[PDB]
């Protein structure tokens, strides 16, 4: 019951983190909208979790501006008003900055960049001024505080993020709107797209990369983004929350 | 059940912070040993929880060397291996670096920074390769990553519990000990203490100091902390968790 | 003679900092290109300076992706191989993330943002491998570490600048790509543009915001220029250089 | 001509970092006391770079309170009012937090920690208020912004050095002492010291540790020290300035 009462909308939620964070949030009493480009993927995963009583999945592209308030209403038709936003979709370019097209750097910056600023302005102006103890989520990553040479658009986006989303807490602060905005950042996390790619987990688990000797896991983000969904964590806001296995700390 | 079956020491639980810390641990299934220098304050503080099944005062100064391998002691006589360490005793003197006398700076540094090395450096020791999940959590402060003019020793030290933290995360991670270690930042939280000092909690409140327009509540590091002695934040380690209203925000 | 040889382009240079760096670049021995919007203030900006043996101005908006390598070409053709770029051409919305139109956000991304991807991309690409000491001076601002409630878009646009820098420092250093990345973050800088606005100086000396009660002055950007730029600073790459009077330190 | 007048202290001026400070600092037209526990040592080093118009030696103990006053004595009497402080004095030891034995900590911090307390302490009272444009550059070093599990106890000295240094620029600000205060943070240095320790170079330059693939020199600390004793940095304090060599960027 740490959630009771929270609705959410749960961008890229069909899948990876986004999903154990839909999981683990009806776990805690929430209801839950998740959000995807794909419907079978979507379906599948709305229904491993719950029921319609708790969870949905909508189609719909982070990058869609217009698609957000019918996403909203969405959401509130179902379960009433929005209580808690976690901006999560995401792609990755696996590009220098150097050999980064336009093409690859403005797609990659519409999803990470511009989808999280439409959920966290939506979110804010849907959110405020209700008592709901509202609480926007906004995924950066390691990548938000530490170059990597071959992710350079993606590094763009998550600094964008971190930032950004200090802005957002520090005027919902000040106008007493009872909307807490907060940054979470994993590390390297073992997912289905991680699986696929050859070497990768064995890469990320290197001491050099992460210290602990291993990848986390999808559960490992949901815990974080359940404390910052609930009243537990009223006081925090501007701050960013790193999970990450020892990652950034050398 | 969050923390079922850790066995937690938290310095300073007597009062604040600490007692809260305390508090929440039981609740979550935690057995704690509390300390503090002063036994009356402490007796009272470990039966306001519960009784000796789950809470004991120890009276102990964290800057007490010889002391700390007892504490141990007595804690896992009482409630078998220590799982978890909160080093949150400290004090502060309200002096600029120019104004600072060295008794005043070895005293500070001895509770704040020595008390929390005797604590880190003992509980690797004591909890590593045991299969506990143990978690050691170090109470820095906002005073950890921004200066505050009056508070100079106060700054050395937190700035110092920081990083010696992350030295002692990646060691424990790099040799896979199963032990974390993470630091806590509080902003400004109300307590008796600052209650006692007329015109602190209104200074702290303005919102050039902290934008949510107040100071938090003992609580709030409380959740913070269940969350890092918990097995949820297994792959946190290194890292900062700052819960302060804004205040690093801006 | 601290810059013997060394060519700058500096976008924004016909204005405050950028004009600034021009200055004490050509002071160290640079030949320099400007850039500005408008004929007539670059015009008169560069021969404030000196001659077009020493600098050059160039009309071009750093959000016109076709006219970088145009940009390049020109100031090579007068004075032979980049070996130095200043990304500083930027804009401001005075909006909160809330208030902040879409038309808004893209504008200003556009030229805070994309302009310093396509300048730093240019800038690698075309000093690589040459033996220059090249040197790439990216412009964030304090507001690339910490929020401010009414620039939620030119706090997005810094943080990225931030960590995109870093990504271009790892590949460049990592490649022996004699290229060096690094940001500058001013505070509050007096210009002709904060002395039009009514009241902004004061506001921005005000303890609380800058603590050294007085807001900086164009060359105290220039300074750190000239050490980034120069051969003293070989070591230093994918780092943060901030001179802000304190600001972002409390 | 960049330190016209200035008249400066570097403490562990005999060897590395401080040598190369203390020879810019004279080639820039400072006059400078080197401090050192060696008199054979000390004597070479100042006779290395100048007569005693412009370098004395003189044999201190950072950890030597009572002759911290002399020592501005000393430099007083031969060179007029100081004006510029280098907190440089610093060992390591080669142990975690785990095996840190007490003596070792209570050593390492003596010096790194109570000696930079000492300087900056007396710095203020002796400099401030005095037109000088007064200047205290702090060693921290790339320690004092992540773990190192062989450095915890030069780890947690490092952090406190970078947040003390805060508090004391916010206090000198404040109070228009006239008086800066900045941190700087070298990446690995090749010193003689470093080139006795048969492997170190090897390690330190591996990718994964310095992107740059090797490691710096003094001059290049030297460098970003003296713009912060210039007037130069008049708007830099309560700032880090780190030259590493990509090292915290990854």
């Amino acid at each position: 019951a740490r959630l009771a009462g929270k609705v959410a909308i749960v961008t890229g939620g069909v899948n990876g983190i986004g999903l154990a964070i839909a999981n683990k949030f009806v776990e805690e009493g929430a209801n839950v909208v998740i959000t995807g480009s794909h419907a079978l993927v979507g379906q599948k995963a709305a229904a491993s979790i719950g029921g319609v009583n708790v969870i949905r999945f909508v189609e719909h592209n982070a990058s869609d501006e217009a698609g957000w308030v019918a996403l909203f209403n969405v959401t509130s038709a179902a379960f009433g008003p929005v209580v808690t936003v976690v901006d999560n979709a995401g792609i990755a370019v696996s590009k220098s900055t150097e050999d980064v097209t336009t093409a690859e750097w403005k797609s990659l910056l519409v999803v990470n960049l511009l989808g999280v600023f439409f959920g966290t302005r939506n979110g804010i102006e849907r959110m405020k001024n209700k008592g709901l103890g509202a609480s926007i989520i906004n995924m950066s990553t390691i990548e938000g505080f530490t170059g990597n040479p071959v992710l350079g658009a993606y590094l763009a986006s998550k600094g964008a993020v971190r930032i950004q989303s200090k802005s957002a807490a520090l005027d919902s602060a000040d106008k007493n709107y009872n909307v807490r905005v907060d940054t979470v950042h994993p590390g390297y996390i073992k997912t289905p797209l991680v699986d696929k790619a050859a070497g990768a987990e064995e890469s990320m688990s290197q001491r050099t990369s992460v210290p602990m000797g291993h990848i986390g896991t999808p559960l490992d983000i949901a815990w974080i983004s359940v404390y910052d969904a609930t009243d537990e964590s009223k006081f925090a806001v501007g701050a960013k929350f790193v999970v990450d296995g020892g990652y950034v700390a050398e």
